[PDB]
């Protein structure tokens, strides 16, 4: 078995880097790929870089180089669930654009025409993620998880998001785009991140503080989710 | 010489399918890649899908693929510049993206981190595409281009665009996305669209009728480039 895992920044791939044995590095249209192996199974980490367009070429260029069977999209999100605190983990069932409207047309708010208005994250990896949040003890939101290219700040940004989206869990900037590659490309995909901030007046500061503790429990429930698929 | 087209719909790609020759169809990640010569000139015509994330992936499975040598982004637009009339031609100097704000870490706004704030489009080309402009006696205007995930349709989406972006002459859904990606891959780029509606109330209407007319104009423009190229 092969696993794809996607982040857009630097401090989101390094723990994982690190971790692979028998490491090299491939760099193409900007993204690095690092394949080798994480505890015995073959892994591909890109580092996309961020907002939408990044990570669908990112997306792209790792399905049509590296092959895997399944991605899974790691880093940080912003919570909007009132339950979520920073470090604790965020996995999808859904993923639907925050930022998209063709409603002109008649779509549905967040919909793209030829696409659906949501795209649902793998069953069994959602039941292989929730069975690893059990085993290490985690505070944990499954749901819809919503993306833009905004970083959000509070203010009209937020509430626009809590009023088009009430049952949305988290916001990014990636997830949706590497689902929508994923969708076309029919592979099953997941998002498991952790909170950097809340997305409120307060999400600059909070995001500078708290992207590490991020990294690190996203990274710990990527590796054991590895583990468990293998 | 290898020239990559570029359009999201079928009305958009239809004129110039049926005039290769030798064509050759590849089906991957929802995308039609359409190969062979158009007036003895090698193409690579790809239909996208709509937005943001379908252009990326269609545009990097087409670099990765066919390996143009140039990218022409064709196809429909709304008209900004008070000159466009339905059927006017638009050439991009440049391209931004109207919806990304990262402006709460000091980025100007429509700019992503790791990326210029806009997107050159090449001299080369765009000399080319002024030339074809004067030997086909269209109305055009050349400048900035602004793209999002969004139809514009009047109101406040509107509005938001004309003030954050005075200058910008057109507006549509996949050309900023496309630079991006051609910009990663260090691959010239160029937009040569027509102007189907001018981003009001009515554009949903305007679009419905016109989008023959856009078609076929931006058709007899890239028919007349490639030439021009070769
Ligand atoms: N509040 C938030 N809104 C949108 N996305 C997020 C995220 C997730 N990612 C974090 C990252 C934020 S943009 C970082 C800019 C960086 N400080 C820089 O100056 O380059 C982008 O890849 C999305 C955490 N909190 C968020
Ligand atoms: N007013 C406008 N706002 C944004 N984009 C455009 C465009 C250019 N493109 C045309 C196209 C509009 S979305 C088509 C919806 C389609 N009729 C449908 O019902 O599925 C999309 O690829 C962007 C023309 N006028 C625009």
């Amino acid at each position: 078995m092969k696993i794809g895992i996607i982040g857009a920044m630097e401090e989101e791939v390094t723990l994982l880097r690190d971790k692979i044995d028998n490491r090299q590095t491939i760099t193409l249209g900007g993204c690095e790929i690092y394949t080798g192996q994480l505890n015995g199974t073959e892994v591909a980490l890109l580092k996309s870089g961020i907002g939408k367009v990044a990570a669908a070429l990112g997306a792209t260029l790792l399905l049509e180089h590296c092959k895997p069977d399944v991605i899974i999209n790691t880093g940080s999100a912003g919570g909007l669930a009132s339950t979520l605190k920073v470090g604790d983990i965020v996995v999808s069932d859904e993923t639907r654009y925050h930022d998209a409207d063709v409603t002109a047309f008649g779509y549905e708010y967040g919909q793209l025409p030829g696409c659906p208005a949501g795209f649902k994250a793998d069953d069994k990896l959602i039941a292989a993620a929730e069975s690893c949040i059990r085993e290490l003890n985690l505070n944990a939101v499954r749901g819809l998880i919503v993306s833009g290219d905004a970083f959000i700040n509070g203010s009209v940004g937020l509430a626009k998001i809590r009023h088009n989206f009430p049952d949305a869990v988290a916001v990014e900037m990636e997830a949706t785009a590497i689902a929508h590659v994923c969708h076309n490309f029919n592979v099953p995909f997941v998002v498991v991140r952790a909170i950097s901030d809340v997305a409120d007046q307060q999400s600059h500061l909070s995001f500078d503080e708290f992207l590490a503790v991020a990294a690190k429990q996203s990274t710990l429930m990527v590796e054991t989710l590895v583990q468990k698929l293998a």
